[PDB]
Order: structure tokens, then C-alpha cells, then sequence
């Protein structure tokens, strides 16, 4: 599923991301834009053998099991395929654990490099939320 901007903002808000760990909703929408271009089915293979899955490109070395990431953990206790669903619940629940790992949303390098310090509220303006 390719979410619309405002559609995804609404779904993230219903699942509790607005101001989660202090990050306003626009930060989450911006991160999804530059991680996945709002495409729940996005995957990207890393040179180290791990794979990033879904709307927030969550990585298999620590956070989900895909059965092909040597030496990995599964700290969100989910199959990585669950992060590709049109229902974003599993991605949101796992993202909540990630943003708690001490680096906040710097855990998403695309957030740090492309969203951090910008007018992220522009991502939710004009959205019914
Ligand atoms: C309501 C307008 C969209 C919302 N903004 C949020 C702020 C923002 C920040 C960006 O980088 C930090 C950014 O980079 C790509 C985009 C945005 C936008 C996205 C807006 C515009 C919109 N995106 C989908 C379709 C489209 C097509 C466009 O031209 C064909 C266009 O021209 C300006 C804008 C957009």
C-alpha cells in the first residue's frame, strides 16, 4: 500500500506516535516519506546482509526475524514480513521500541539527515487529524 501523506499521518496518530518519546507527528511522517516514500512494501538489502522492511525501514539485524540475517536478534518479536502489511500496527509498535533505544529518532538515519531540524509540521498541515 502507498499511503497518502494525510492518510498515514492519521494512521500514525491513531496508533500513538504523535509526541511519542516527544516526537511530534510530522517527524514520523517525514521519516516515513524518506525511508519508504510511504510504501508499506518497501524493502532494502544492506551490504551486511540485513534487510530494512516497511514504511519505516526497520532493520532485521536487531528488530525482526527474517530467517536470513546471520547473528541477528528479534527484539520486536515479529516476522519482518509483518512490517510490510497495509496495517501499520506492527511497524508502529516496533518503531516505539526503536525510538527508545537511546538515540531517539536518530535511530532512523534518514530522519537525522533529512528531517531533523526542518519544519516537520509541514508534513501534517492540511490533514484532518
Ligand atoms: C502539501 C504539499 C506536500 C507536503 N510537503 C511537506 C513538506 C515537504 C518537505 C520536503 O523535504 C524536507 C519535501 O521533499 C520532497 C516535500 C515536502 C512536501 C510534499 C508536498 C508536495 C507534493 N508531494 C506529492 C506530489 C507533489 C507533486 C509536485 O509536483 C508535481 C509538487 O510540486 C511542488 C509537490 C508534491
Amino acid at each position: 500500500k502507498v499511503f497518502g501523506r494525510c492518510e498515514l499521518a492519521a494512521a500514525m496518530k491513531r496508533h500513538g506516535l504523535d509526541n511519542y518519546r516527544g516526537y511530534s507527528l510530522g517527524n514520523w511522517v517525514c521519516a516515513a516519506k524518506f525511508e519508504s516514500n510511504f510504501n508499506t512494501q518497501a524493502t532494502n538489502r544492506n551490504t551486511d546482509g540485513s534487510t530494512d522492511y516497511g514504511i519505516l525501514q526497520i532493520n532485521s539485524r536487531w528488530w525482526c526475524n527474517d530467517g536470513r540475517t546471520p547473528g541477528s536478534r528479534n527484539l520486536c518479536n515479529i516476522p519482518c514480513s509483518a512490517l510490510l502489511s497495509s496495517d501499520i500496527t506492527a511497524s508502529v509498535n516496533c518503531a516505539k521500541k526503536i525510538v527508545s533505544d537511546g538515540n531517539g529518532m536518530n535511530a532512523w538515519v534518514a530522519w537525522r539527515n533529512r528531517c531533523k531540524g526542518t519544519d516537520v509540521q509541514a508534513w501534517i498541515r492540511g490533514c484532518r487529524l
